């Protein structure tokens, strides 16, 4: 009691920083005893010491005073009355700019991470009144996580919290209680299953708990179940013969199969048969395999660079003309004394003028201004101007130069520089099949069109001409419009030749040097089909049909073109397989336009109709490997979302059609109203109610299997508006194209749209408020409905406008509050109903994925919700641990999961590759519970607990809140007043029509959710257990119990023997069994798909298929991936992903001459850039298959191993001789004595020296390689250090990394910035330096022991040795992969320790974390900063199992 109070008081003054602050509240504080006025004081003085602490470490001054930021702005005269109302508690005020700092201390990270995000808001909501006031602001917040601070010791300030936390609990026993704030208090600092809230649940909970019990028997007997079994089966069987459907599942005749495709759409594609004339209509179908195909046949251009790099400065109307001047005089004294498209002079931004706009701007700008008195007033002053951006960041020679070409302009020469040059189909030879140039104008038709979004806005014929490069001859682009999306193109030639079309400049990455990968890709397939039956003439049909197929579909891409080429893969395994079913053929067919599909149809079906035609089971795995790769040669297109919106509303769309028809509930509220508890009771009524004749595609679940179910798991068997109108109103007759007009008015999402309250509404709501600016608009609308009415005392819009206007009109008409930003947390859990956790009911809101066939969903939840939802998907992810089947991530599951389908497939037994369908849709967390508060698991107080935890986290998920995406909600609100003012309307179009009548959708809330990927792997442990009782029902009933997998929505069921030998000898049987497998499914929540199939000699678990044996390779699976994936970052790290993706790609049986051809793409696309290539940037492009047994390691060393042949021949030598004789006894220390490492590499001297024999400073001085990051790492602290603290659009990439890379990017020892273009001439120009190449220019072939007037700007300081970066990684290739990498042609922590046995940068790897010769090498790591030596092992997983083909074995060093 009073001996706490007085040790605190004699603790504050005696213990803690003299401020002046301080001092106010100090005095206070030990004035007082009661405990109340304590506390307060108490708690208010550590509020001020940390607040203090970190505005003075910030520097900015503290708002001690209780400044408003109005205040902040007027105490300096700055008068701008309104703003937001923001108390900052550090701030700094200069003339035109300002600093805020918001200061924090939270314990735990979910409410710290928080209230950083809304902190982070509050600053940003006033950003725009901030500039436009003349200020801006300096966005930083001061989230601290400890209460340490200048103005007291750590121990003072924690005693002093101890202190105040048992007064609070002495208050506590007072009648100072506190109803949960005291909680907020207290164990807000005075995992693992939270259980320190109290307990809510009431009469909700309960009927929940109810329904979850009424109706099952979870304890049936043993031999209580077989007799259910058998009394659901054969009341099924017997209503088979005339109810339902003869099962879905049909047999197949192939030609039945091949007809079916063929008749497929019998309205335009009509068997077109002739391959001739197939051809023909092909490279005539759009506009551009129409060039495609078609048989056509520097003082200057330099000038550009120097015009275009002084550009970035400045960009207005009275510049780039002058700056265009610059550029016609240059055309004039080159051809007087001797491109150009006819009219056009290419200036400064890829721009194109008109030779007649120009010479015409000048002489009225000039005019304005003795003409010829008046000249040479601007065309002097603007290269004076840009010659002031001189050597000023390195203004290069170019400068002097134009000083000769330039001051030739005459008022006798411009009088017609313009008037001389006065002159403002083709075909389609067929024969290009197999024309190597036939895809080489692709390779460059489209980085004519991909370096096109590198534009840029830059405010007849204003044209944005690129140039098509080519051998020789050049053509051009005329385009209009830039960034990323659509405009109509064109080329141009020497006539003309308006070869208009329209695309995206996005999608066309794939082909943008790959001339000579894809040309042999698509050789290497028809290697496959040298087949019996095709020796006659259709090899050369095939060939044709192929490449003109890959011709269409990179020439126009599109999603239809994906989706069609990806479903033949369906068809191609039906074909091959036994059974299938029968409403197959609805799963192909799309709304094929645009006569290119129409045509990509008629070539499959001609592809099918050949192979798979007559003379069968001859050679059908190799037809089958052909096709099947045919199927996956859609991943050629780009995954990259056509269109933004119309990809979104699709989303929304595969969402919320179940909840159509099953029960929605728009826009709950945080207290679970009576009506929403009506809904969910009738929800899951319905939900429990499913008869024994289920409507087969309905959520449901049926109460008399499901306590089957249930009842042989407890038993051991089946184990082992006044303004919002107003303002729309008045402006409508202000404002008197109308599209524009059309989106005025459907802005109306304000007297329609106003929910929730935190953050659901997301310009000119506030632009009225300043453009009217007037006296008095804040009161009611007393002023406005005036004007109305004294205003009356394509036009119908506008009447209706006022009717609606009109009509809106009518109709319309304490607790520690400064603390709180102090170490209260204002939001936690407490007392929690059985909705939510008090503080808010499960958020949530979605978005797509980005996938190849369709957009998948995806749920995103804040944080806290993202760590409660983390203790179910991990409970269930422990509770299926202990049952063997699943394989989702258990992952040495899946190794055993192969094993299984090899030994099956080998054989001939069946594979029920199943796959299910609507998996996320029809399963609710209602379905959890029922199955997990049915369980009866052991004894108590230690599982009895958790589970009435796990299910009151479900019993939470359950009332989740997924949101209605704004754009989608604001394109339906378009849909339906364009309607209204004014069919088609899909079902979630009328459902906004009816709540739209009334009150806008904004939230969605129902029972079948199991949002997708959330609980996934709660989804995973139903499923496991499902799948093992129907492989029991199925046994008991027919004979034989066939296992399973499952990866929660895949599947497997590999049928012994005995139930194999039926569909040879009767399918009869065997057809009831597949039916009613899917039957007893369908009375669970688990829909089988009809892309299912049971082949006997096939398979599909997790996309790997099969064939008798060995695995279908999926050539143009990984081939697609790897051209593509090239990343804007460093070259050293960009050419390191490519060098993963390729050890991914050999893994699997793509040979090695493709591989060598896609890394020679790469290499020439950096080459494309202007980027040296030191032997260190891309692996050898010439490659044994040694891809198997070797480590990048030994890539870059046999590279560096034939770029130079015979110097790296002794530094191999030396190496043996240091390894045999480092291992044995000596060094192991003295070894970084010698590594000298501080200091000049004359280590190779002193240790060829040191123990072995002659060795020249020519095979050490001489091979010197320039190297970029020797000094800091290039812009856009060793290497493996950063990535151990690391683990504490694709085609717009590219055309950035072309742009950093070749601008200003390398750093000096002072911080300074050179080019690359300037260093690397240097080195090769001026000097005794001898820079020749070998593909890869080794620059300074000498370096004469570098005796040199050194450092002469960087270029010779900047470039090391390459003999010892040979010797440390031939080294350090020697103890992580053996001996023989010198002879003649474990995780993350283990790591850390070692890093810290030198402890020196253990002080900055240690504070992120809130063997035998493992030291030497990572010392060798840590000192060569460029590849990887360990740290590798640790980023990229290695492949386990490996296969290619047996003639890269045979061509081996
Ligand atoms: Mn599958």
């Amino acid at each position: 009691m009073d001996e706490i109070i007085s040790e605190l008081r004699e603790l504050c003054l005696n213990y803690i920083e003299q401020d002046e602050r301080l001092s106010r509240q100090k005095l206070n504080f030990l004035g007082q005893r009661e405990p109340r006025m304590v506390l307060i004081e108490g708690l208010k003085l550590l509020s001020r010491c940390i607040e203090i602490d970190s505005a003075d470490k910030s520097g900015c001054t503290h708002n001690h005073d209780d400044k408003s930021v109005e205040t902040i702005l007027v105490e300096s005269g700055i008068v701008c009355p309104g703003l937001p109302l923001i108390i900052p508690d550090g701030y700094k005020l200069i003339d035109n700019s300002l600093i805020l700092l918001e200061c924090f201390v939270r314990s735990t990270p979910a409410s710290f991470e928080k209230k950083f995000i809304e902190d982070t808001n509050k600053l940003a909501c006033i950003r725009e009144d901030l500039a436009v006031a003349g200020v801006t602001l300096v966005p930083i917040v001061d989230g601290r996580c400890d209460y340490d601070n200048s103005f007291m010791p750590e121990w003072a300030n924690f005693k002093f919290r101890d202190l105040l936390f048992k007064l609070l609990e002495y208050s506590n026993q007072n009648e100072k209680v506190f109803e949960e704030s005291e909680y907020f208090r207290l164990c807000e600092s005075l995992m693992d299953s939270m259980k320190i809230l109290k307990d809510a649940r009431s009469t909700h909970n309960d009927e929940i708990m109810r329904m979850c019990h009424e109706g099952i028997n979870p304890n049936m007997s043993c031999d209580d179940v077989v007799f259910g079994i058998n009394s659901l089966f054969s009341r099924f069987r017997r209503d088979l013969e005339s109810g339902k459907l003869k099962r879905n599942f049909q047999k197949v005749n192939p030609e039945g199969l091949i007809k079916e495709f063929s008749e497929l759409y019998e309205n335009l594609a009509d068997s077109d048969d002739i391959l001739t004339l197939s051809r023909e209509a092909v490279e005539s179908c759009p506009l551009m395999r129409f060039i495609t195909a078609e048989t056509h046949g520097t003082e200057y251009e330099r000038l550009l660079s120097m015009l275009n790099k002084v550009k970035s400065l400045k960009l207005l109307n009275t510049r780039r003309r002058q700056l265009l001047n610059l550029d016609v005089l240059c055309l004039s004294s080159l051809i007087k004394q001797s491109c150009y498209s006819s009219v056009n002079d290419r200036l400064v931004s890829f721009h194109s003028t008109k030779e007649e706009f120009i010479r015409l701007l000048r002489n009225r700008k000039k005019s304005k201004v003795r003409a010829s008195i008046s000249e040479f007033i601007a065309k002097i002053q603007k290269c004076l101007l840009v010659v002031g951006l001189s050597f000023e960041h390195y203004g290069l020679s170019e400068h002097l130069e134009q000083e000769c070409h330039i001051p030739f302009t005459e008022f006798e020469n411009f009088m017609k520089i313009g008037a001389h040059p006065i002159m403002y189909y083709n075909f389609q030879p067929s024969t290009e099949q197999l024309k190597n140039i036939q895809s080489l104008r692709r390779l460059s038709s489209v980085c004519l069109a991909l370096t096109n979004s590198m534009k840029t806005s830059s405010v007849c014929k204003e044209v944005f001409c690129q140039v098509i490069k080519l051998d020789s001859e050049e053509y051009h682009l005329l385009y209009q419009k830039t960034g990323e999306s659509s405009r109509c193109y064109s080329i141009q030639g020497p006539d003309g030749h308006l070869i208009s079309f329209y695309a995206d400049p996005k999608r066309f990455f794939l082909p943008i040097f790959s001339d000579e990968v894809l040309y042999n890709m698509i050789d290497i397939m028809i290697s496959w089909i040298r087949s019996c039956p095709d020796l006659k003439d259709c090899l050369t049909d095939i060939e044709v049909a192929l490449r003109t197929l890959l011709l269409l579909m990179l020439t126009n891409p599109t999603k239809r073109n994906q989706k069609q080429v990806q479903s033949v893969r369906y068809l191609v395994m039906a074909i091959v397989s036994d059974f299938s079913s029968t409403s197959l053929m609805d799963k192909l067919r799309e709304d094929l336009i645009t006569p290119a599909e129409k045509v990509v149809y008629k070539l499959l079906r001609f592809l099918i109709k050949t192979i798979f035609g007559t003379g069968e089971k001859v050679l059908l795995s190799a037809k089958f490997k052909f096709m099947l790769n045919v199927s996956y040669l859609c991943h050629l297109i780009t995954k990259e979302t056509p269109d933004r919106l119309t990809d979104q509303i699709k989303c929304f769309e595969k969402f919320f059609e179940p909840k159509s028809q099953f029960g929605f509930f728009v826009n709950p509220k945080e207290a679970i109203t009576p009506e929403e508890e009506c809904v969910f009771y009738e929800q899951m009524k319905r939900f429990t109610s499913k008869e024994i004749d289920c409507q087969h595609t309905t959520p449901g679940v049926n109460l008399e299997a499901f306590s089957l179910m249930v009842s042989s798991f407890n038993n051991g068997t089946l184990i082992f508006l006044l303004v919002s109108a107003v303002s729309q109103i008045t402006e409508s007759f202000v404002r008197k194209y109308e599209y524009k007009v059309s989106k005025l008015v459907s802005r109306l999402v304000i007297g329609s749209k106003g929910e929730e309250t935190g953050r659901s509404e997301d310009c000119f709501d506030g632009e009225e408020e300043t453009s009217f600016f007037k006296s008095l608009e804040e009161k009611v609308n007393t002023t406005i409905a005036r004007y109305r009415r004294g205003r009356r005392a394509h036009l119908q819009l506008i009447l209706t406008g006022k009717m609606a206007h009109l009509r809106k009109v009518i109709l319309s008409e304490m607790s520690a509050a400064l603390k709180n930003l102090c170490f209260y947390s204002e939001e936690s859990p407490t007392s929690y109903t059985s909705v939510g956790p008090d503080s808010g009911r499960l958020k949530f809101a979605l978005s797509y994925k980005e996938q190849v066939g369709g957009n998948r969903e995806l749920y995103i939840g804040d944080l806290r919700t993202k760590m409660f939802t983390r203790l179910i998907e991990d409970y269930f992810e422990s509770f299926s641990s202990f049952f063997s089947g699943s394989c989702l991530n258990n992952d040495k599951e899946f190794e055993n999961a192969i094993l299984s389908m090899t030994i099956n497939v080998r054989e001939g037994f069946l594979n029920y590759s199943m796959d299910h369908s609507k998996w996320g849709p029809m399963m609710c967390p209602f379905l959890f519970l029922m199955f997990l508060q049915n369980l009866k698991l052991g004894d108590d107080q230690y599982v009895r607990s958790g589970k009435d935890h796990v299910s009151t986290l479900l019993t939470w998920h359950m009332h989740k809140l997924v949101e209605v995406p704004f754009p989608v909600v604001n394109a339906m609100m378009k849909s339906y007043v364009k309607s209204k003012l004014k069919e088609t309307t899909v079902t979630e179009r009328i459902f906004r029509q009816y709540f739209e009548m009334g009150i806008v959708p904004s939230h969605i809330s129902s029972l079948i959710d199991m949002g997708q990927g959330i609980l996934h792997n709660a989804s995973d442990f139903y499923g496991l257990l499902s799948e093992r009782f129907i492989n029991y029902c199925i046994g008991v009933i027919f004979g034989e119990r066939p296992e399973a997998y499952t990866s929660s929505d895949d599947q497997i069921t590999l049928f012994d023997r005995r139930l194999s030998d039926l569909v040879v000898s009767d399918p009869e049987e065997v057809l009831v069994l597949l039916e009613f497998q899917s039957h007893l499914s369908g009375l669970l929540n688990k829909f089988i798909s009809p892309k299912s199939v049971a082949g006997r000699f096939a398979a599909e678990f997790k996309s790997r298929f099969y064939v008798w044996g060995e695995e279908v390779p999926l050539l143009t699976k990984f081939v697609s991936a790897a051209l593509h994936n090239v990343k804007c970052k460093e070259p050293h790290q960009l050419c390191e992903t490519i060098d993963t993706i390729a050890d991914q790609a050999i893994a699997n049986g793509v040979p090695v001459s493709l591989v060598n051809s896609i890394q020679r793409r790469t290499l020439d696309l950096l080459k494309y850039a202007n980027f040296p290539l030191d032997p260190f940037l891309l692996n050898t492009n010439t490659d044994v298959k040694d891809w198997l047994d070797g480590s990048r390691g030994y890539r870059i060393q046999r590279l560096i191993e034939e770029l130079c042949p015979n110097e790296t021949k002794v530094v191999r030598k030396l190496v043996r001789k240091l390894h045999h004789k480092l291992k044995n006894g000596e060094f192991n220390e003295e070894f970084f004595l010698d590594l000298f490492n501080r200091d000049k590499k004359e280590a190779i001297l002193q240790l060829g020296d040191l123990l072995g024999l002659e060795e020249d400073l020519n095979q050490l001085a001489d091979v010197n390689w320039l190297n970029l990051n020797e000094m800091f790492p290039l812009r856009m602290i060793p290497s493996l250090i950063k990535t151990l603290q690391n683990k504490l659009c694709i085609s717009s990439g590219f055309i950035g990394l072309c742009k950093t890379l070749g601008s200003r990017c390398v750093r000096n020892k002072n911080r300074e910035n050179l080019y690359i273009k300037k260093l690397l001439e240097d080195l090769t120009t001026d000097d005794h330096v001898t820079r020749v190449c070998n593909r890869d220019g080794i620059t300074l072939y000498i370096c004469d022991k570098q005796s040199h007037p050194e450092a002469h700007r960087d270029h010779i300081c900047l470039l090391r040795p390459l003999l010892w970066d040979y010797i440390c990684i031939s080294l350090s290739n020697s103890f992580e992969l053996g001996v023989w990498v010198l002879a003649e042609p474990k995780v993350n922590l283990n790591q850390v320790i070692q890093s810290v046995r030198r402890l020196y940068p253990k002080i900055f790897e240690d504070q992120l974390l809130p063997i035998k010769f493992l030291d030497l090498c990572v010392l060798i790591d840590i000192n060569s900063e460029s590849l990887s030596l360990i740290s590798h092992v640790v980023k990229w997983k290695r492949d386990e199992h490996y296969t290619v083909l047996f003639s890269d074995l045979a061509n081996s060093h």
